[PDB]
Formats: C-alpha cells, sequence, structure tokens
C-alpha cells in the first residue's frame, strides 16, 4: 500500500469515522512510503474499519534537497499539506482526523498543522511525528497546536533527532511503534 488517495477520492455523502493523512520519509516512492506509513495506516484499521487513508503527494516529490529549506521542507510542500486538511473540512467537517508524519515528512506535517486555524485545526485530534528532523529546533513539539494531541517517536540513536540530517535506519525501530503504541494514542483521540 504505498499509495492511497481515499481522501481525494471519497464522497461527501459516504463521510467515514475518520480521515488519516500522512506524509512520506525522504525518497520514499508512492504517497505512503513503504515503512512507517503503511504500518501506521495497518494499525489504525484494524482498530476503525470505516477510515480513509490519504498520502501527501502533488509537489511533495520527497527529495533529499529539501530538507535543508528553513522549518526542514519547502513552502510549496507544506501547502499541499494544508490543502488537504482544508479539503477534510470540506468534504467531511463532523469527521475527526489524524496525521502522522516520517522524517521530512514529519517537518511537513508539523508545519502544515501548525499554520492551520479555527475550525480547521480544531478537527486534527491527533497527530503522530516519527524522525522528527525540527525535534531541537521545535523542542519536542508542534508550534500553536496543543502538546495533549501530539505524540513524537524520536529514537535517541536516530540522528535527526538531534538536528544531523542523513538517512537512518531507525525507521526499523518505528514501524513496530507505528503499528503498537502510535495506532492506539491516534484511536484514543478519534474515539
Amino acid at each position: 500500500g504505498a499509495i492511497e488517495n481515499g481522501l481525494e477520492s471519497g464522497s461527501a455523502n459516504a463521510c467515514p469515522d475518520a480521515i488519516l493523512i500522512f506524509a512520506r520519509g525522504s525518497t520514499e516512492p508512492g504517497n505512503m512510503g513503504i515503512t512507517v506509513g503503511p504500518a501506521l495506516a495497518n494499525g489504525l484499521e484494524s482498530h476503525i474499519r470505516n477510515i480513509w487513508i490519504q498520502g501527501v503527494g502533488g509537489p511533495y516529490d520527497a527529495a533529499l534537497a529539501t530538507n535543508f529549506l528553513p522549518r526542514g521542507t519547502s513552502q510549496a510542500n507544506i501547502d499541499e499539506g494544508k490543502r488537504l486538511f482544508a479539503l477534510a473540512n470540506q468534504k467531511c467537517p463532523n469527521t475527526p482526523v489524524v496525521a502522522g508524519g516520517y522524517s521530512q515528512g514529519a517537518a511537513l506535517i508539523a508545519a502544515a498543522v501548525s499554520e492551520l486555524s479555527g475550525a480547521v485545526k480544531e478537527q486534527v485530534k491527533g497527530v503522530a511525528l516519527f524522525g522528527y528532523t525540527q525535534n531541537l529546533q521545535n523542542r519536542g513539539g508542534i508550534p500553536n497546536y496543543p502538546r495533549e494531541r501530539t505524540k513524537v517517536f524520536c529514537n535517541v540513536g536516530d540522528a535527526v533527532c538531534t538536528g544531523t540530517l542523513i538517512i537512518t535506519p531507525a525507521h526499523l525501530s518505528y514501524t513496530i511503534e507505528a503499528r503498537g503504541e502510535a495506532a492506539r494514542f491516534l484511536r484514543d483521540r478519534i474515539r
């Protein structure tokens, strides 16, 4: 499951119990990638059958180069994030939204969420970040968004969690957490 487009294809007359938006890591294929993303989608779908899963695609090509921009990805990538949260609130304003991101995707998701206002932000009930490349700069959180709704998985052995921009093997541990603890956290915020 590397590509998921359940929000872009879904009908506003069949809104689900929840919507998951996910941003993948640098170099990862499709719009979910092949590590943390499918594990989180699977974890969550095992607790909530009626769910739409949506990867962040469009301009987000998961390029290595974009990590070196302020906030850890490009503005066009952040804007695509924002567009998807807005589309969730237009189609399905009474449905809870949860979000996830891995590595560069975690930067994308943290920035997007920090710039939403009002009713679009309120609809976002939880966010799980894995290998958060802005962990130092943002002190383990998402600016302008409550800490009770945020769960950060940053292994102490993962270089990106202490400011060093390389692709690490820490996904091998994050996929276990995505399927378990992170899926439960997001389930609980949805419920």
